[PDB]
C-alpha cells in the first residue's frame, strides 16, 4: 500500500517503496532531473490491526547533482489505508545557519499525500 | 565529523554512520536497540554553517514494537563541543479520530561525551 | 474580519473578539454549548497587517480549567487570517500538559488546525 | 511563583504576572528578530495545577508589534512552569509571519526556550 507514487497538496512528486524490514527508499520531485532528490526513511512493518494507521518518517536532504540548499526535511506521520489511501503528515525543516541565527533555523509544516 | 558514537539528554546512544553520498545509517540504543536511517548535507559551506541533516526511527526490532516512528530534524556544528541539535517528531499510529493526537514534539542534543 | 464565532475542523466553536489594540479575548466551547465545555481565550494579533496581500499574523491560548473540570494542560494556536469570501484562520498549534520531571519528553502535542466562518 | 521577570536563554527578559483567575499578562522584550523595546504578552495557565509533583501547564502569545516597530508576525510558547530552589519555565514555541498564500508555507518558525529568573 505505501509504495508507489504519492503526490503531496502543492504538486510535489514522491516515489516511495517499502521494503520488508521497515525501509523507506525512494525519490522526491517537482518536471525534471535537476528537482529530484533522494529520500530515505522507516515505517512499522507490522502495524496494529485494530483501525490504527501505519506509523512512518523519511528525510530528504536538499542537495542533487545539480543543486544544494543546505537545508533537510524530515517527514513525521502515518499512512491510511481508507477509502482514498492517504499519509498525513507534519514536517521540519532544518537550514544550516550559524549558531547565532540557529534559533530560526527549523521551519514546521504539514503534508497531506494522496496517489491521485 | 558525524561519523561516530552520540549520546543524547537522556543517556540513549546513537552509532552512525555518515556515507559519501549523503547517507546516515546506524543504531539507536536505549533488545533496546533500532535502525536509524538518514540524509545530510555532504557538501555544507564553510562559513561557521552547521551541516543541516534528519534521520528516522520507527521503533520496531525483532522484539518489540510500539507502532510509532520519530524522525529528528537539526544540525552538526563541528569544533570543540561538537553538538548535533535537532528538533524532533514522534508519531504513533492512531485511528481516524485519535489522530489529532497522533504526534509529539520535542527536542534534543547530542554530544560526543 | 476576525471579530466572530469560527469553527474548526472539529466542530468546536471559537467566539473571538479582536479589539483595536491587537487584544484577542474570547471563549472556546463544544458544538453542544454546555457551560461546562467553556474555557476562557485570550492572545494578540497584528492590528496593522501588511497591505500586500499577506495575512493577519496571530495567537491565542487555552487553558483547559473552567469552574468545572481541569485538564491540566493549555493549548497554543499560531497562524494568521486569509480574509475574502472564504475567509479563513490558518493554525498550528502545541498543546502542553503538566507532566513530572520523568515524563517531560512526552508532555507536549503538536498539530494543526483550520478554522472558517461557516 | 509564576509571578515575576524571567529571562530566556537569549537574554530576552520577560515580565509576567499571574493572576489568580488563571490570566498572564506582562512584557516581553526580545534580544533577537526585528524588535525593539516592549511588546504586550497575554496568556493563561492552570491556577489549580496537580499534587503529584506534575508542572503548571501554560501558554502565551506577543504579537510583534508595537509604537515603534512591526514585524507582521506573532509568536506562542507552550509549556510549563517547575517549581523549586531554581524555578524555570520551560517551552516549546512556534512563531508565524503573515504570508501571501503561495508562501504560507513557509511561514512558521519552531523553536524551544528555558526561562530563569536569573539572566544570563
Amino acid at each position: 500500500g505505501i509504495t508507489g507514487t504519492w503526490y503531496n497538496q502543492l504538486g510535489s512528486t514522491f516515489i516511495v517503496t517499502a521494503g520488508a524490514d521497515g525501509a523507506l527508499t525512494g525519490t522526491a520531485e517537482s518536471g525534471n532531473a535537476e528537482s529530484r532528490y533522494v529520500l530515505t526513511g522507516r515505517y512499522d512493518s507490522a502495524p496494529a490491526t485494530d483501525g490504527s494507521g501505519t506509523a512512518l518518517g523519511w528525510t530528504v536532504a536538499w542537495k542533487n547533482n545539480y543543486r544544494n540548499a543546505h537545508s533537510a526535511t524530515t517527514w513525521s506521520g502515518q499512512y491510511v489505508g481508507g477509502a482514498e489511501a492517504r499519509i498525513n503528515t507534519q514536517w521540519l525543516l532544518t537550514s544550516g545557519t550559524t549558531e547565532a541565527n540557529a534559533w530560526k533555523s527549523t521551519l514546521v509544516g504539514h503534508d497531506t499525500f494522496t496517489k491521485v
